């Protein structure tokens, strides 16, 4: 909770400290007035208790002022309460915004392993729950607990000074009883609510499972059994809600019984004190009204405490996400790439594996030269979908040297590297947003003319104008769903916008159509063919790897051989030959079977 | 709303009428006491306002009784309120149960078209919303509206008889003002809450779309843009909640201002009436306390009215689902099948189509003889997945005669028919329940020994004992997910339990493995081969249709020819030949390509 008091009382920002002190003053004055009200009511009652001789005179001003003060005190108490609410909301929402944004800025900075291990739904639920918890905690600790505590103290002091300690004793005892009673009975009612929600979700699941499969529900005549299961679940839910209502009745009745006993006993004490000439009827009114005022705001407090501990747990969970440490950090003396010459990714004595038990890439030592569209190939598990993650600095090498331009990779700024490293991923994503925004994603700092030029260069205009809304469609799960080729050309356009020196085509064409694959390859070779773009195809369908100036083969996480397609295909025993023959026969059978299918 | 007053005041059930009258009596007495309380307080104040001469006497009993009556009246008012709540809950939940069950009993009785047109999520949401609406309507119309109306009337009568009409005028005017103010300001606050929820869902969607695609968020360095979108959405949400809190402050402050003006003006009227020797200070107390009691329960009522109209709309929607009419009804003079001889499904001059525009099955006239495992075959759209729906009486024939045993189908009881008509559907369903229950589904009135015998006959025991929990696994979407063959043998076991005379295998093997298909066929031919089970295979893979005694071919929704496999395959020009050759070459290429794949 300390970090919370750090987000609402920081070091340096005076605006927030002042807003908080103002909320404090408003709270204090609100309670002062809520307690002064009865005193004006009593001064009224004790100024009217005279023997009026002339029943035609006007109301003296000494009493009109008292009545007016009574009214303005009521109004001012409630008003200051609500103003405190408004102000401290202005504060708590700033705190929530700040913490959520700092957390999200961290997550975008952690390593990848910490994201692949953990679940995303869990992270989002944690953020939401911790935020609601901060809100509820500040609420219940400024709106319901601190004010009522101040009021109880003021009331006990009033009743101890004016009349005696007996009233303060009775009031504090009543408060203790009310509190513990409410807490325990609320636990009880929570058990009942849990049971009810369970038995309602059950019935809903049954109704669903029965209406979706109506055909099978009727193919066997089993509709009465379903109605009976539904009746049983509904009866359980009925009984549970019955018990919930009865328990709420017990709760409210017991609370009112407690406060009624307090008020009645205090009326008796005041009525036996009046006999001693000490007090006056106005004092009975004062006591009853003070205690009832104490009673008014206690329902809410007794309710909220139920939720405070879960909210504190959620807050701790959330605040924990920013305590995690980053392993991939900008090593000392960050630099900037030469950014004036071609680039290389020469490896040296590399050894890397996700989990330290099963190494995937072993003693690899190869060379990605300058301006030569190298091609990696192997098996899924032979360490070819990992070169990217290892050059993009998502992980580090275990006793390995990722040498770029004769200089290690752990010496540059991770961002100065990731900014000149572009990728065409296998299954590109699409945010729940437009298609113009998802393509601006490549370089937000772009002019719309550049965006349209690249969208046309990627052969996408025929597919964007074909849609209902021009450049404003809604893509993603929560919207339109386009197929593979479109997504791949979209990712290609993103890359075109990035305009990087080194490109990694991570299986751009994994599961698509033959002619769509050929179109993608044609576009890629028409755009990414200059002699100033180090290209690297992480491919497993050699049908596309024919023009590369260096083909690297990885078996059992080790480099085997190099050379051009025709060069090594003619070499005895090379895996290139077996793989090529297998893929060729596979494509033969594939296209033949597809022709047969479209026949049928 | 009338039907509601029919479900809580039926004709014949005296228990419910009596429970309701008791709730009524409790409500009335609760308000009587909540209004008598101040009179005891005033009798107290006006009995203590004496000149006590001996300040050592005890409290007379004439005042102790008054104080005790005051306390028991408070407690009894609240107690009767809560008892009314409990009782009318005991009633409303019975009503909810009854209406939900009757609705679900109807849906299981409607035709199929009404289910295929409409959406299931919509039906379930409608049921849930209408149920919550019934609950909320009864609540707000027995707990918040009727009681406060009775109390306002009683208060106006009291203040009109005892003192004068001015107080009743002020009180009723105050109530009008409070009501309309609360309504309008609540509409306002609802607008603000809508905006806030929108801008929070937006931010959550952004966080999701950014954490799921973290790889692509980093492959382009676009994390600051994401943080900025998040900051913008969070700022909108912040401002919206600020305005919500300020508006709630305005609301509560205005309400308290209204009631404060009422109380203060009434104190002034009472204090200028006391001058006329008419009233006494106790009357000022009486007035203030009565009006404050009126004020206490009004927040809730002012809130709920927001939700009452949507709830009435939901109730009407729900109650509408039982007004729909059934077209497939048990025609006059329902009968029972002979149930002592083999069965036939001889058609005659049939003509049927889902939508009257595009007929699918035209002038069909064929014969499904007794004990002959007939086989239908054609194209998906040639009218072969419809013979079932038309013999199972999910639809009716347009100028067609579905003759069974020389007698029409519209003459028997739909259930006496559906009970001797079993089906093995293509994609069988699985409820979110066990595997022993989903197999008991076939015949709930079965002995566990029969269930296990058939589960073994279906060659399923190897697949039920292979799982963690024996006969108690959790299947379905919300649980374990088994593959095709298991589901098909499960549906087969269901049928085995039904033990019907006529069976329809509706593409039992559509998309499975070769050996799994052969195993399913072997099981089916081992079980369903007796000479007393009219079998009908609605199949499109003739590789299984070789042993049937009658193969029917449907082209363009018309019967073409008949005969045994070898009989018509040797016939010139028969579609059987083309289809057989195509499927054979297709299976050849399929298995060859699969061998090639498992090579690679
Ligand atoms: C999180 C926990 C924090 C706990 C902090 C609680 C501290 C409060 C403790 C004790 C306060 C009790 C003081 C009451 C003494 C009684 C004085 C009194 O009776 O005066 C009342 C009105 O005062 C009034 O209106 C009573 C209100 C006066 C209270 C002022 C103290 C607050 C100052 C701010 C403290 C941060 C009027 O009485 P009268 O008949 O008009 O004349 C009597 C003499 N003038
Ligand atoms: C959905 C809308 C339905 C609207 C129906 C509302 C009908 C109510 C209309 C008028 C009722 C006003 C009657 C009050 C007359 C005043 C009588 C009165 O002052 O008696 C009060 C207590 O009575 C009391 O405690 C006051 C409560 C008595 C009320 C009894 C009437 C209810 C009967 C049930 C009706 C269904 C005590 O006054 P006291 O000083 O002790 O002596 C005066 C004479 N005994």
């Amino acid at each position: 909770l300390k970090d919370l008091f750090r987000y609402i009382w920081p070091k340096g920002n005076n605006k927030v400290r002042i807003r908080v002190l103002i909320a404090l003053g408003l709270l204090i004055s609100a309670k002062i007035l809520n307690v002064q009200v009865p005193f004006f009511f009593k001064q009224t009652i004790d100024s009217m208790n005279i023997a009026w001789d002339d029943p035609t005179v006007a109301l003296p001003a000494a009493i009109g002022l008292t009545i007016l003060c009574y009214g303005v005190a009521r109004f001012g108490s409630v008003l200051f309460g609500e103003l405190r609410n408004a102000v401290f909301a202005k504060v708590a929402q700033n705190a929530i915004r700040t913490v959520s944004l700092q957390t999200f800025q961290h997550l975008m900075k952690l390593d990848l392993g910490w994201h692949l291990s953990r679940q995303t739904g869990g992270l989002t639920r944690a953020m939401d729950r911790g935020t609601k918890g901060i809100s509820q905690v500040l609420t219940a600790m400024v709106f319901h607990i601190i004010p009522i505590s101040f009021e109880i103290s003021v009331v006990c002091g009033i009743l101890t000074y004016q009349f005696g300690a007996s009233f303060a004793a009775i009031t504090f005892s009543t408060m203790l009883l009310y509190s513990i009673f409410t807490i325990k009975t609320t636990a009880w009612r929570t058990h009942f609510r849990r049971d009810a929600n369970k038995a309602d979700n059950k019935a809903a699941s049954v109704a669903l499972d029965s209406l979706i499969n109506f055909e099978a529900v009727k193919y066997f005549n089993n509709e009465k059994y379903l109605a009976d299961k539904y009746n049983g679940s509904l009866m359980n839910y009925r009984d549970s809600q019955i018990k919930v209502s009865q328990s709420l009745a017990f709760l409210n009745s017991g609370q009112n019984l407690i406060f009624t006993t307090a008020l009645t006993a205090m009326m008796y004490m005041g009525c036996t004190g009046v006999i001693g000439g000490n007090l006056t009827v106005g004092d009975l009114v004062l006591i009853n009204q003070l205690v009832f005022q104490l009673s008014v705001p206690l329902n809410f407090l007794g309710s909220v405490y139920r939720d405070l501990k879960q909210s504190l747990i959620d807050m701790e969970t959330l605040f924990k996400l920013r305590k995690n440490e980053v392993k991939i950090k900008n090593a000392e003396r960050p630099l900037m790439l030469p950014e004036n010459v071609p680039y290389d990714i020469t490896f040296e004595n590399v050894t890397f594996g996700y989990h330290p038990d099963r190494k995937i890439l072993k003693n690899a030592s190869f060379t990605i030269p300058a301006g030569w569209k190298t091609a990696i190939v192997g098996s899924s598990g032979s360490g070819k979908s990992t070169i990217l993650k290892l050059v993009f600095r998502f992980y580090d090498p275990e006793s390995g040297r990722i040498l770029i331009n004769g200089r290690d990779i752990k010496e540059y700024d991770i961002d100065a590297l990731r900014k000149v490293i572009g990728v065409v991923p296998q299954d590109t994503p699409l945010f729940n947003d437009t298609i113009w925004e998802n393509v601006k994603f490549g370089r937000i700092d772009a002019t719309d003319e550049e965006v349209i030029t690249v969208v046309e260069k990627a052969q996408l205009a025929p597919l964007i104008k074909k849609l209902p809304q021009g450049f404003d469609t809604i893509v993603g799960e929560r919207g339109l769903m386009i197929s593979g080729g479109e997504k791949q050309r979209l990712a290609i356009a993103r890359v075109l916008l990035k305009n990087a020196r080194i490109m990694f085509f991570d299986e751009a064409t994994s599961a698509l159509d033959t002619h769509t694959e050929q179109a993608l390859l044609r576009t890629i070779r028409d755009n990414f063919t200059s002699g100033s773009r180090t290209s690297v195809y992480i491919a497993h369908r050699l049908r596309t790897i024919a023009d590369a100036d260096k083909i690297i083969v990885l078996d059992n996480g080790r480099v085997r051989e190099e050379g051009k397609h025709l060069e090594l295909l003619a070499m005895p025993g090379s895996l290139y030959r077996e793989l090529w023959t297998i893929q060729e026969d596979l494509d033969h059978l594939e296209n033949e079977l597809k022709d047969q299918q479209e026949l049928w």
